[PDB]
């Protein structure tokens, strides 16, 4: 078809934090419009990547494909994302890198059926640099392994099942089973109960990365889902109770949260609902869909069930 042009990919990222309170919860407004100004590179390249990978998912769309892996490349070549950080107020550059990373990865994964031998060490070598770079970055002890650690494990997991990377795999399920972990008997995440009015946005957050994780190991014959079986369905329970009645959030934040229905990220229940013992406490969430997330590979509604990797046409 016609493949648009890439954006630059340049190393360096900076963007810029844009809260101003403790519990990361008031926006700036004007530093919002700075960041996301300095960041549409990044957001515009995860977009479309998943937009090409989405389109070459419903078949008879090779160049669809072929136009991911083209963007790839580009960004791979340029050394994108591999070069100096921002701390501008916070990490919100290393938090792009991550997601960012997230969202390359999984376009891979699903496109790599068509690399090229060129475009196969290229954008291998890259994703996993980058993996090692976000990996790194969590080395610091002071940075605190909230669902900005969980999403990490996207970019490390996806590029460890594209490439066959036994170690980048262990590295991710470390991530997946330090998220379970966490999770409180009650069901809470305390970094994300930490966020008042958007402790349930937050927990929604921070579920959606462990989902996606646990998907990615089906196609390695892995069910991560039975790692300490019960956790992820408290917290996912409360995430779909919260959307319902957000009372209980509403009490172990201290704060009344926001009004606000299911959205992007929001789609990993029509991962879990496949998964859960109580599929049906979902359904409300499910019909608030269908569910697009770029930093999550795409239309996650279709992904759920077509599985995440499209069959390659011989």
């Amino acid at each position: 078809n016609d493949c648009p042009a890439p954006p630059p990919g340049s190393p360096d990222i900076r963007a810029i934090g844009y809260y101003t309170d403790a519990a990361r919860s008031v926006i700036d407004p004007r530093l919002k419009t700075q960041n996301d100004a300095a960041v549409k590179p990044l957001n515009a390249f995860a977009a479309h990547v998943a937009k090409f990978a989405d389109a070459y998912a419903k078949g008879a769309d090779e160049a669809a494909g072929r136009c991911a892996l083209t963007w790839l490349d580009a960004w791979a070549r340029s050394g994108a994302m591999l070069g100096r950080m921002a701390h501008v107020n916070n990490d919100q550059s290393d938090y792009m890198r991550q997601w960012t990373h997230g969202a390359a990865a999984m376009a891979y994964l699903r496109t790599q059926a068509l690399a090229s031998e060129q475009q196969r060490t290229d954008i291998e070598t890259w994703l996993k640099r980058l993996s090692a770079a976000n990996l790194a970055y969590w080395d610091n002890p002071k940075h605190k392994r909230n669902n900005h650690y969980y999403w990490t494990g996207v970019g490390i997991m996806a590029t460890a099942v594209a490439t066959r990377d036994d170690t980048l795999l262990n590295t991710a399920q470390g991530i997946y089973r330090a998220g379970i972990d966490a999770i409180e008997p009650d069901g809470r995440l305390p970094m994300e109960m930490a966020r008042k009015r958007l402790a349930l946005h937050y927990h929604d957050y921070a579920t959606a990365p462990l989902v996606l994780m646990a998907e990615m190991a089906r196609l390695q014959g892995e069910d991560w889902y039975t790692y300490r079986q019960g956790a992820l369905e408290r917290l996912a329970a409360r995430v779909a109770d919260g959307y319902r009645d957000p009372s209980w959030f509403n009490t172990q934040s201290g704060a009344v949260q926001e009004t606000a229905t299911p959205k992007a990220s929001s789609g990993w229940v029509e991962f879990y609902r496949l998964r859960s013992p109580d599929p049906m406490r979902f359904d409300a969430m499910h019909a608030a869909g269908p569910f697009q997330d770029p930093r999550m590979g795409g239309n996650l509604t279709l992904m759920a069930q077509e599985g995440i990797v499209p069959l390659p046409q011989q």
